[PDB]
């Protein structure tokens, strides 16, 4: 259970002059303009969610929401990219897709609450190593994945820890729900987290696009779940949709993390993909262009054109940053 001093250090932070709901919100500046960035990161998620009125509508008390955010924070490690700031960023970004991009019309209010909560658990206990690393090294989590027949090594791990956090009534943000609602909350959270495995990127993307070939049915379960998976995925790959100074800082962080994995693979005598090679060097600009061309740009263009017209800015900023990385060359 959380200490009173730990809760007070977060509770006391407010943002009257910095709008945490804006598409231009700068998390790097929020971290850099305080001596307690992990407390400010937790307060951003706390104030964003209480500010929405969503937890209150689903019987999640302020204290339970805070206990939950701090329990999540405790399970994030000191790695360059997959740290607590990434999930706070994903939470904030998804909030913009829902309420600035109008995707809230495509989901129920409960599903919006579930998605924002899911953003905070989606990478619990990441060590800055991808799924492939655990399998190539025969690490315990890889062995567990292989034996249990689940190829999403880390995503299943993230689900286990999410369920553990929520098993404590004092951090159960779904504790105010009952019956079908409570079942939907756990089921949707788990499916959203499992949808973040990038080995399944094209699978989830094309499954969504095909269900959207026939008129979107907001009355349908599969339709809303696929929208939730697509929005979780969109937040995960949203660093390319931000202002350049921000998008560049995310690129630096992911590069440093990837390079540390590559150094660990070199030390262990396992295969190193060029993207993870520290000593060998690739231009940051080349890496981001590749990521945009083969992953981010087709994903956002396709989801915007099929249904998410309000998220058109994601397509525009991706091109703006892509053209900026071309100039950096
Ligand atoms: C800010 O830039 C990036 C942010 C996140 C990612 C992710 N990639 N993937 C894979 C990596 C393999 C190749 C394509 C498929 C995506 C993941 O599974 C990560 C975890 C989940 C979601 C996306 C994350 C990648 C980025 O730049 C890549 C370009 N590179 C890599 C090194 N530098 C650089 O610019
Ligand atoms: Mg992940
Ligand atoms: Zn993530």
């Amino acid at each position: 259970a959380i200490t009173n001093r730990e809760r007070e250090a977060v509770l006391r932070i407010e943002f009257p002059n910095v709008d945490v709901t804006d598409i231009d919100f700068d998390l790097f500046q929020a971290r850099e303009s305080t001596d307690k960035p992990l407390d400010v990161a937790a307060a951003i998620a706390y104030r964003l969610l209480l500010g929405s009125g969503l937890p209150q509508k689903f019987g999640c008390s302020d204290e339970v929401l805070l206990n939950f955010i701090l329990q999540c924070r405790k399970k994030y490690r000191n790695v360059p990219y997959h740290n607590f700031y990434h999930v706070v960023d994903v939470c904030q970004t998804i909030y913009t897709f829902l309420y600035r991009g109008n995707v809230y019309e495509k989901l129920t209010e409960l599903e919006c609450f579930v998605l924002l909560i899911t953003a905070l658990v989606h990478d619990l206990d990441h060590m800055g190593l991808n799924n492939s690393f655990y399998l190539k090294t025969e690490s315990p989590l890889g062995i567990l994945s292989s034996a249990s027949g689940n190829k999403s090594v880390l995503e299943v791990h993230h689900c286990n820890l999410a369920v553990e956090i929520l098993s404590d009534p004092e951090s159960d943000v779904f504790g105010g729900l009952e019956g079908a609602e409570r079942t939907l909350a756990f089921r949707s959270m788990i499916d959203c987290v499992l949808a973040t495995d990038m080995a399944r990127h094209s699978e989830f993307l094309e499954k969504y696009l095909e269900l959207m070939k026939t008129s979107y049915n907001v009355d349908d379960s599969d339709h809303r779940q696929m929208t939730m998976d697509v929005l979780m995925k969109a937040g995960d790959i949203s660093n390319v949709t931000k202002p350049f100074d921000i998008s560049r800082q995310w690129a630096m962080a992911v590069t440093e993390e990837f390079y540390r994995q590559g150094d660990m693979e070199k030390e262990r005598g396992v295969e190193v993909l060029p993207m993870f090679d520290r000593s060998k060097n690739m231009e940051l600009a080349k890496g981001q262009i590749g990521f945009i061309d083969f992953v981010a740009a087709p994903f956002f263009q396709k989801i915007v054109d099929a249904c998410l017209q309000g998220m058109q800015w994601t397509v525009d900023r991706t091109k703006s940053n892509r053209a900026q990385w071309e100039r950096v060359l």
